[PDB]
């Protein structure tokens, strides 16, 4: 039976920091990459589509370009690792990753971003 | 490239009826069934969970038991068609089929309830 598990389902970050999300899959040893289907997304956006041993850059949403990637030296441990650069109050939100590796699952993270003053008045109005 | 697609991405049912929603994946030639798994969720709902040919009725969500099924004879034509009897209030909303048969995809479909004033009290109470 094949799960996805997640270490926290709950982030609390800071506006302006970097944030890593994790998901754990099971690798008996050695990462067959060719089978691995890792995916990210939050709110329907697509944040990551790695297949075939490597990122798809072209259906990033735009919210997220240049700004968030997998951490690739984690997958031989397992780890599904999302790395958001500069964190945005309109990072909060509910994430998914959705991993196929033989077996088929998602595992849901929540992520709350404080922020100040400054940045809450500029998403409050734009 | 691996893709679902949906003939229709909008469902407008009425309470009390019957409905089948569809999810469509390329099937060529014949249906390899041991490879196949489908899902079909709604807001954090499991509805179907079809793995290794059968349905694991284990981890359904108690408001779908013994009222949703997969229609099986669809899936070697590549149709994960789910049908709900017995529509509900409840059951409108946001509803994903998550389709892995090599690659992995998946597609989300809208339901709209149109329901009488009795049978909205009664929600509305709830
Ligand atoms: C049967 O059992 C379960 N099956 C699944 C499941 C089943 C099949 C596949 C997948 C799956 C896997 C990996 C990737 C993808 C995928 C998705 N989207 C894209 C979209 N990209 C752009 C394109 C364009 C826009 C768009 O809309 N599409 C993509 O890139 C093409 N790849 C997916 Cl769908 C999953 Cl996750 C999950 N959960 C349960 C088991 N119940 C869940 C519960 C919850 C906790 C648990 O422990 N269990």
């Amino acid at each position: 039976a094949f799960t996805v598990t997640v270490p926290k389902d709950l982030y609390v970050v800071e506006y302006g920091s970097n944030m890593t999300i994790e998901c754990k899959f099971p690798v008996e040893k050695q990462l067959d990459l060719a089978a691995l289907i890792v995916y990210w997304e939050m709110e329907d956006k697509n944040i990551i589509q790695f297949v075939h041993g490597e990122e798809d850059l072209k259906v990033q949403h735009s919210s997220y370009r240049q700004r968030a990637r997998l951490l690739k030296d984690q997958l031989s441990l397992g780890n599904a690792a999302l790395q958001i650069t500069d964190v945005k109050l309109q990072d909060a939100g509910v994430y998914r990753c959705m991993i196929s590796y033989g077996g088929a699952d998602y595992k849901r993270i929540t992520v709350k971003v404080n922020a100040p003053y400054a940045a809450a008045l500029e998403h409050h109005h734009h």
